[PDB]
């Protein structure tokens, strides 16, 4: 069970679209950096550059970046041992649904870190994440468990006290 | 081409928890019904499975484990089954459901059918890029929702999606 | 839901060692047949001939038979949407098991069809087989059901009642 | 055992660059519509998609990356839908795209059916491990191209690749 | 070959349901720690969940569908995680959950190891073809278990079963 | 971000049938040994199986089924644990075993390196669609060789194939 070597290699799942989950991806690259069982951590949004496209964020991108920006995603799935989605509740991102949708399929396993910030409504969750997902580390309560979690065995925690969809 | 049976295979992705979802879903299945190059379509929704040990189901409370498994499994097993997705993909209230079954069949190989729907047609035109890049075949639910009563599911020819801003 | 022509292609896994074995595969495939919503059974044992090889059931066969015929219980499985299997629960067969293992890795459905003649012993099965299953069709009870259950959608029944090895 | 209705859906893959190329496609074409055990036959040169913002297209040169994707898109959703390969395989001029597609279709678990062809019968038989071992039934293109007609695609019979020198 | 950090992956795959069974497991574990080319091994019977709502647990007895979902998950999870199978295969007493693992690995494409052990040596030596074709590498648990210390897991190489007969 | 550990283990494919061809694989080779970010090196070529059975094998002639299926594994087994594929594609004499194990790959959702050589430089270029899209990353072999050395292997920046003519 002990390993020789790191062999931890994370996909850092993650909407980048706000402040608020900006911030929580800079925590996450901090406390998985103090994990000993973690190889490598992949962030998809640390970006591909096309000559020809003369460009902004939210607007029309050329065929040729998408691509090269696609497969830089799912290249970082086959990479990775094991996925970690910083998964906003409040605003949902199908960004991060199809990619946890993805590993499950490659049979991959993934932690699922929750944050909300509205607590006031009832712990719900589409039935497909909550059985899609093999871990679950709450983010506004146990975020810190990143840092020490075991990433070598990635045991499993199932979801449970979330109503399903 | 000219299949001697029918061989498409839908699996018929979709939100089902408010009425204009409901209603997308019901004309979907009308449509899929007058398509000839299909031989089955499976609905998520349409039929449940039932754990006789869970006491008083309450549809969005906790639910049991058994129930959990069993119903996960008849959302995957319908993937398995169908040789082609087509999702009522709602671009107002994103459905991380629909988007994980999208991940999901695509690990697979399987070609996708996005039928984008919105309420606000004027709003910005922007999608995630797992999604535009991820389906194979976009058919606007707003303008081309009839096109999938002629649709060829025995070919799913492909068709990129173009004019949506990417973040 | 209802299917314009039948749909459910079935991997008929299981062992023809013994009488029993020969038999409740007999009947297997004539209840399947009565079932509507089959387009084709597969059962392995119906076999390639090697040429060169000058043998008998149980020797040492030649490296092609093996290859042929290993890749023919592969292609069933390929070709298949799902998996029915007369698991014989007194003699286990790794044959069947490796095959549901191979079949679920490929998430396709399984319907276990256990058959036991010794309900003495108390009722258990390994967590993996438990777990890994989608459906499970009592042999010695509700065998007959394979006639009437529906392929076209194969409606998941988890394993219960089982201890777990 | 027999089946209710056809259930076999062919990927037949094939170069389409040299006369001779093509005119086996046609027969490979006529020989399967004869077979009782198909239900489809999915031939990637046949529909093709058309880029609208792709100015004048040159077959052979510079293509759009939308046409790019639609097109292997389709070569990738034909392989996802068929349950078996067929490959009508040029030994004297080796096609990279049918061995790709043999590799992915393989990895797959697919059953893979090689048709090899050779304008010279006489010369010595040698073919590529891979390909060798990764194909899982072959009929000979040269004196056995009649059998697609009457080969079982609800079962697919393996037939181990021998005779040919290994490198 | 020539690795800069070993590179191997183990899930070392066996029943733990007897002294024999358990002592080989322990032995293994042993040889293994000491391969140079080994960088983790993952043994399921190492690490259990647990269900704080599972009253009583009884080691052979019903159990939650909570645990049940959780270990079956993370037995999965080591063989998702793992680049080799290695198991310690009884051939007295077959173990279903073993063989399942190994056409699960198998259907993923990654090489397995098998260690064969018998109490009864002079016993016909028979093997289900599944296990003989599946397997990509042999080595003999009775005579040669030791070469698990030396084996190279960075490039597993492959050694096809033979000599035993086939059912 | 920055590998605690070197992380890519190279599946390095190759023809091995010329001169030339051998000269760019040692190279290769050479290459990968100073890449920092490089865990292992698979070179299917270097190490073989040897079949007792096999009386006088001749490289090139018939060998035993054994032999093949060894061999054929080993391939395979190197596409598993590798994490990205990089193929030394001789763009004058193609290779079918390398386009099957580049299209195998993929199928596995695996980077892939092109890394094209041709003898004649100036020269129409032109690549089969399969290979123009499949591969994620291409590196020219006429004048980019040396960025094997360098190339980032824990994360395999995409970088689309552009500037060949697609048939
Ligand atoms: N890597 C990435 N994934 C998704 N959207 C993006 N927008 C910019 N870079 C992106
Ligand atoms: N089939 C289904 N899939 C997902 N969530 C559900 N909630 C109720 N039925 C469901
Ligand atoms: N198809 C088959 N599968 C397994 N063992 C066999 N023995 C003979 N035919 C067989
Ligand atoms: N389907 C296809 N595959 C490969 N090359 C092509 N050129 C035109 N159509 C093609
Ligand atoms: N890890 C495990 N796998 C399978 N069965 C088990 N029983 C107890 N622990 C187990
Ligand atoms: N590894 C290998 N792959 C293909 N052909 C070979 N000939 C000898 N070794 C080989
Ligand atoms: C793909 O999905 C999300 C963004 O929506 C990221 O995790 C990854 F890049
Ligand atoms: C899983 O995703 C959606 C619900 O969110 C359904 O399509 C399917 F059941
Ligand atoms: C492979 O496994 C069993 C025999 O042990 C059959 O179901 C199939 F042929
Ligand atoms: C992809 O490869 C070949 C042509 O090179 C076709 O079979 C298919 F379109
Ligand atoms: C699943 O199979 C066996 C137990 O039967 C273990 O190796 C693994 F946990
Ligand atoms: C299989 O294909 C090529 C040689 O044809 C090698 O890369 C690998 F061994």
């Amino acid at each position: 069970m002990k390993a020789v070597v790191p062999t931890g290699k994370i996909y850092l799942g993650s909407p980048f679209y706000s402040d608020a989950q900006r911030e929580r991806a800079a925590k996450a690259k901090e406390l998985l950096a103090k994990n000993p069982s973690i190889a490598h951590v992949f962030f998809p949004f640390d970006g591909f550059t096309d000559p020809d496209e003369k460009p902004e964020i939210g607007g029309i991108r050329s065929m040729v970046w998408r691509d090269a920006t696609y497969q830089n995603d799912l290249t970082g799935i086959s990479n990775a041992t094991c996925g970690v989605f910083l998964y906003d509740m409040d605003q949902l991102d199908d960004g991060s649904a199809f990619e946890i949708g993805f590993m499950r399929a490659m049979h991959k396993p993934v932690i699922l870190v929750p944050f909300t910030e509205h607590p006031e409504k009832e712990k719900k969750m589409n039935l497909m994440i909550a059985q899609g997902v093999t871990t679950i580390i709450d983010g506004n309560t146990e975020f810190e468990k990143l840092a020490d979690y075991n990433f070598n065995e990635c045991p499993s925690n199932p979801v449970r006290g979330y109503g399903i969809y």
